[PDB]
């Protein structure tokens, strides 16, 4: 009778899971159960390349009603130790592009269960899923790429479970409070829909982030130091050309240093066979040293019989290199932004 | 009477599973229980040449009869909770050539059971296996491998269980969709047989891919900086004889650039006792850069007492060396395409 | 009677356990039961920037009580075996910003219960968990970081479960003994309130600490090889201005590992998008060898015609780069300290 | 009566399961229980240096007899589902030089049950061990290597249990079929013996494989590269002794070269305190491009008021040094070879 | 009657069991009951600093005296499957200060039960931990560190449960056997203790190992390298000063390559804020071939006025350099040997 009589609380849920069978979802054989989702995104904690994935913790609460579950003479909602989770049927929702993923069980289990008097069950887990996101790097650095959650129910069709988004679009919250260091969160999206497989048409949830790349650790990192460089090619224009060893010095370090910087930064990425923004920004830079070392090499040819030749050819490259060199990183970041 | 009546349904299943023994297959004692197979690959996440394997995701899916779970009076099937395999046998698949794989379990184990009226099961599980897969490496990167994932029963031979793929040639889906960045996936084969062992005849079931190399990361990695080095090297043949510093730098840092680039893609790839065709080109890159130095050195030694002739061999240099090398490229590229 | 008699002593903890309800929180429908919580820190086993977390090993410590686990007649505290925690309720209690957690299990699980005549139970769990802490490294390597571990209940709200800690500021014991390489722990703080979400209103605990970095690793690591580099640069003024290749390889050499530095010491860390302290030190100092560069090739430049004016702009340069780098040295150790 | 009469073979194996006790072993009390055991080698995943052990995947069978499992009645070998498995007896089988071992778990876990109507069992399962093997590094890498598995029981003495190969000298199969890019398996061998203990004594099983390891592949990464960084050294002898800057350089970067050789070489084999074959290679190709160094720096000592003697100097090191290598690579293999 | 009837032993052991309460302790409620421990390490698997750990695998065996199971009528020790350990009482024993402990669990769980006809139950396991030990590196790589070892009971106070070492010193056995490739274990002691915590006093056993670094990789990777590069500067001395550039180059590739080993060999460890022995004899041998490359710089300065006073400066340089740095090495040697 009291709200506070445990032993009565204790009978009516003993009277509850009396005759209850897990194997069978709500209203079986009848009409779909409606299962409304929610997630409160708790961080998202990298954004791997390499791996084409992005780890995502996560409140995932699931709201469902099962008659069978109805209770009547407690005008108080029933949080249920999580553990009873096992003796109850939950709908076996999986998340369709995750490649490892598991509950927190610190100190307990990250589980919630709360009973309504109507028969509705909310449903709550803590979890940390790895996604996968196949990502277009064609403009990276200067990138903007699209990861998806998908949601789904493995074993019921439409016939018999239906997703929706509980709240419509302010179902998925806490997407402002995420703090990605290279990334910034544009937009977010929720889908709903239906998709057919052999077996059937199964209800489907798509939570889509918008991520574009901060480009401040690139400039910090690749540019600067491809411009760095090529201002030290330019630097043997006013070395004599009597001073062989030094010009030639000056071009095979900038070559080699180009060639490592790109060689390294392919290597820090996955194995794409494509060319990238920053690929072509340091095939330009390597172009300009190496044209320089061949400037050189072409004074040093000709400074012989014709020296005035060369130090004219000197004195018109210490103008056209750079003047050159700002012509294309113009054009490069006029075409990439 | 009433399929939509929970009551009937939980005393129909029960009745299914009231003396049912999980320890015996289906028709036990009489002929072997046909076991179909279907596999719905996800996504191939990775291919290892370090690690000699692959990471697959699939839905793999098995469909056989157990009469003792048939049912009549229900016009419908049955799909139960997940965990009701729990308390159903199913058949002991494994995969042969897999190290390491699991069953995704969030949130729920991605399970899934369901029963006809006739009594045919149909059990379903999304499975990440890492299968290992042997590679031949000697014309690698334009290599074309052969990678197997082989399905078998472990403790029934082929008097308890058979094996067949359901669908024929339209048994695996998904193959068309996976998006490998440095493979195509060129083809699939499906093979149904018999192995036998010392304990007997078991049932084998084999998917096979076709994977063929993209070659546009390893052009843009390790082949255009070994033509770049060459060239570089060569550009020494327009310096003059007397700028020994120079034309020493020049074939020195060549030459070193070469080795070292050799010493990283060998460490790159696993230790194999054979030499691959981009070990090859390597080394014949090695040679030439090692040629031009070599005739500096030549010239270097000669020019004091024959100018004329040192003249002439670095005039002569400068025409065989591009011509040559041009030459064993071809030859190379006609030999490995 | 005989509180030795392990008969007797059964027989009570079988009658506590008599018709005990593990799903219900004690003093269900009733008054919220207060959770009191210590801590006593094994050590913080590390720190890392680039995971952006702190692992931490720790006795953790709940404390409240249940009504139905009181017994008389026996004037002794209960240590139970562990195992009897599954058999009782316990706060659904979990770290809010945690990876990854687990409780220790060798040689059994790390957990111990402990009941009280009154009723009251102390529960025990040792826990390694990987906490999540966020770090600004505008003033890296001479931050000052803040870390805390968030302690919730949840699924229980405040109205069923209350947090405190069990004796105020001493709560929280063995913060004197960590023992952080490279961090020093100034201070740590303890927090309680209530966070609400759109479930209710939830208690939450905080155990803060403010961890401040020794420098001497960056100072031995960072900073020495880069004045180092930067005297190395000056050693070019000593010598003759004809040197050309000498003064020309000091300052490519100079210019070349500075900036292998930098970007070594940027890969070392997360990709943060903005500028550390020591990013700025490292560009001064580049900037500083970079104009030594400069000045040989303006020396250079001019040599041939005005010699006397090469030799006092080297002159100059001696007195000029040492006094401008030990003002630069100045402003920057005095701007971050 | 009827074998396929499942009613029937469900009543037998109730009556062998009905009272059977899984604590104590066959013939308790009675003469020790002969476990005979096979091993099919799936595959060698590999063998690290640095770890000190080698992954091997195999399918490990057990046979032995439990005349509580006897049946009469049915003439056939029951092979029955691995969960009964948990309600056997089995021997506490298990490897004392593992450091971490598996058993294959997807799609069930990798266990086989059969029963024989005489009361024998066979016990397989499929396992995959790191098992740790201590290697002498002396002769690396022309070292033959010799690493074990031992199988022994846990718990119980020689009064308990014995051991002994099933099949005698075919016990193990497929060691055939391993393949090992770097290794070839030379012999293996089966060993069968008691070890004593302070508890008494146990049976033992040890399976050695002895390899031998492939050179290919230190031939074309660290010979080739010392050679060729020899003869690059030897280059400077042909060059006039008035080029300073060329002949010091190519010292300088060969020396180097080959300490950096070295010390990459030993950073990837484990910090063992003596000195490998490898090793003392790499310090005589030093000890050569050293040499080579100091025979410059003398002649440019001794060649402004000694041209002649310098120049005869130069034209006996082009001779001597080749020399002096060739028989120092040969002496060097026809030691370890 | 006769032990050899499994049907008498299954009868005593189930009237052992029957009524077993595993909640509570031996003799509970009066004297503690008394646990001695052996340990019988089998290996060290490593020693890590960049942790500061290590991990050790062992046979960890109790021994203790339960009433409640004393058995008459069968003159044998009861070797009991491992599974009835969980069955039985066994004590919280649990390590003070691991971080990644596991048992072993192939084939089966690795664990052994005894029991003896006067109650009394030895209990052993397999376990493999990774204990953290803290190291004062300031003597490296020539230091002696102490590792121990710490077992404790978790709930159980010594009202309760007293640890000691059963048979003294001789209780962990095997500790000659370990075979550490970087280290030799001096000696092994064994403490037995109670410490005092907020909760009571509690058991305390500790085994530690003083473990002293061999020096022999050492030498072979640092020491003998920098000697190397120090012999390679004083070759600049007998250069003639005319040539600036061979000079310069020796002067800079033997700076930079030792500040490369330093900074690399810094970076193998951890972060520490203090300075190492082998710290110290690379800054010394950093500031040996600056003043090299400085004496270069004051000849080259001063060559011009005063050749007689550089060439004095030369010669005398060609004996202090070796004499002083010989100097160095035998009062560094002597200070840390
Ligand atoms: C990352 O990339 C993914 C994949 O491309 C994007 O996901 C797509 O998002 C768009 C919305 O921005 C989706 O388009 C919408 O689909 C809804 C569901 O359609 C289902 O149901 C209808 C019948 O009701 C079927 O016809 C259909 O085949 C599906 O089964 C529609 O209801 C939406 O309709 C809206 O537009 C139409 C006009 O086009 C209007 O008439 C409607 O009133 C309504 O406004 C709409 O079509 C699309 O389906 C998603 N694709 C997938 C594969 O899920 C993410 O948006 C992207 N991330 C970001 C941040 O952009
Ligand atoms: C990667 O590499 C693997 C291994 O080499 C390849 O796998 C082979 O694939 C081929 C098919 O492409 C398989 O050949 C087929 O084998 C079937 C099974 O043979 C067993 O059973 C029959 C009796 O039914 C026995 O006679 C036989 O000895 C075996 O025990 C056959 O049924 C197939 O028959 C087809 O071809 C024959 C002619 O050869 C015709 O007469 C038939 O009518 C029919 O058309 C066929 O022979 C081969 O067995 C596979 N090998 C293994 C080890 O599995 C993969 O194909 C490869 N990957 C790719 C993408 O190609
Ligand atoms: C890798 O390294 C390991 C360790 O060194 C090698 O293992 C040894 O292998 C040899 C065989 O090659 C083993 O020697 C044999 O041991 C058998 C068992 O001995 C026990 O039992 C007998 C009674 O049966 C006792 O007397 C004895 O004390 C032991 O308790 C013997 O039965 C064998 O005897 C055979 O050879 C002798 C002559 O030597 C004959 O007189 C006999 O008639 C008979 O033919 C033999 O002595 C040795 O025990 C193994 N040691 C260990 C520690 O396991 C591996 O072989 C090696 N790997 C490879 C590939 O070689
Ligand atoms: C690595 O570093 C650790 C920590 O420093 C070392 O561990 C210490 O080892 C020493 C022994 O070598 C320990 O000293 C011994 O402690 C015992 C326990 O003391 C407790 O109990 C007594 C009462 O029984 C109290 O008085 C005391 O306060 C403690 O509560 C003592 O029983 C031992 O007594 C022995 O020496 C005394 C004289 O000092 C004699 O009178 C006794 O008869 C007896 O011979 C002794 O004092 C010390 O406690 C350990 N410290 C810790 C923290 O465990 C390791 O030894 C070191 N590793 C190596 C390889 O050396
Ligand atoms: C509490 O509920 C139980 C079970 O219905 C009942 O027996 C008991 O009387 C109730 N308590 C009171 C005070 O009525
Ligand atoms: C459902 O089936 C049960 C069992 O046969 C029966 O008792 C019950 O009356 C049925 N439901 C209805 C509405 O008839
Ligand atoms: C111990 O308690 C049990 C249960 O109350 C009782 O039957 C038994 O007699 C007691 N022991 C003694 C010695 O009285
Ligand atoms: C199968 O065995 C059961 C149990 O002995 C028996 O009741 C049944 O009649 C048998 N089946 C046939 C067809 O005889
Ligand atoms: C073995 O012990 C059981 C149980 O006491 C008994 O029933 C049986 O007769 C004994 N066997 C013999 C041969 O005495
Ligand atoms: C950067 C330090 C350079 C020291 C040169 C010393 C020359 C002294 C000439 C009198
Ligand atoms: N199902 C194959 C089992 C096996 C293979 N080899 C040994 N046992
Ligand atoms: N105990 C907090 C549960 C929660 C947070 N957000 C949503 N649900
Ligand atoms: N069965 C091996 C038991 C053992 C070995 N060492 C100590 N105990
Ligand atoms: N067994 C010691 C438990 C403990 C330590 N600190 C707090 N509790
Ligand atoms: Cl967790
Ligand atoms: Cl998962
Ligand atoms: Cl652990
Ligand atoms: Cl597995
Ligand atoms: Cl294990």
């Amino acid at each position: 009778n009291d709200p506070g009589n445990m032993s009565f609380v204790k009978e009516t849920v003993d009277k509850l899971l009396k005759g209850y069978d897990i194997r069978l979802r709500p209203d079986f054989g009848g009409p779909p159960v409606c299962v409304g989702m929610n997630i409160d995104i708790a961080s998202i904690d990298m954004v791997s390349e390499v791996n084409m994935d992005y780890t995502l913790t996560m409140y995932f609460q699931q709201y469902w009603r099962d008659k069978r579950l109805a209770y009547s003479g407690i005008p108080l909602n029933l949080t249920l130790d999580n553990r009873v989770a096992d003796q109850l049927w939950v709908p076996d929702t999986y998340f369709l592009n995750d490649k490892k993923s598991f509950v927190h069980g610190v100190t307990v289990k990250n589980r919630m269960i709360r009973l309504h008097p109507d028969g509705t069950v909310l449903y709550g887990l803590r979890i940390t899923t790895t996604a996968a996101c196949m990502m277009d790097l064609r403009r990276y650095p200067l990138d903007e790429q699209n990861c998806t959650l998908e949601i789904e129910s493995y074993g019921y069709t439409t016939d018999d479970i239906e997703f929706y988004w509980r709240g419509g679009d302010k179902a998925v919250t806490g997407v402002e409070r995420i703090e990605l260091p290279q990334f910034s969160i544009v937009e977010h999206r929720l889908v709903s829909r239906n998709v057919v497989f052999a077996t059937g048409a199964y209800p489907r949830l798509s939570l889509s982030f918008r991520l574009k790349r901060n480009i401040g650790y690139f400039i910090l990192q690749t540019y600067m130091p491809s411009i760095l460089i090529t201002i030290l090619s330019w630097v043997s224009f006013w070395i004599n050309y009597d001073a062989s060893a030094a010009r030639v010095a000056l071009g095979i370090t900038t070559v080699l240093t180009m060639t490592t910087i790109n060689t390294h930064l392919r290597e820090t990425l996955p194995k794409i066979p494509y060319v990238k923004a920053i690929d072509m920004y340091l095939m330009g830079c390597f172009v300009f040293v190496f044209l320089a070392l061949l400037e050189y090499a072409f004074v040093n040819y000709i400074f012989f019989s014709q020296p005035a030749r060369a130090a004219a050819i000197d004195r018109w490259s210490r103008i056209v290199f750079p003047f050159t060199f700002s012509l294309f990183n113009l054009v490069y970041w006029l075409y990439y932004v």
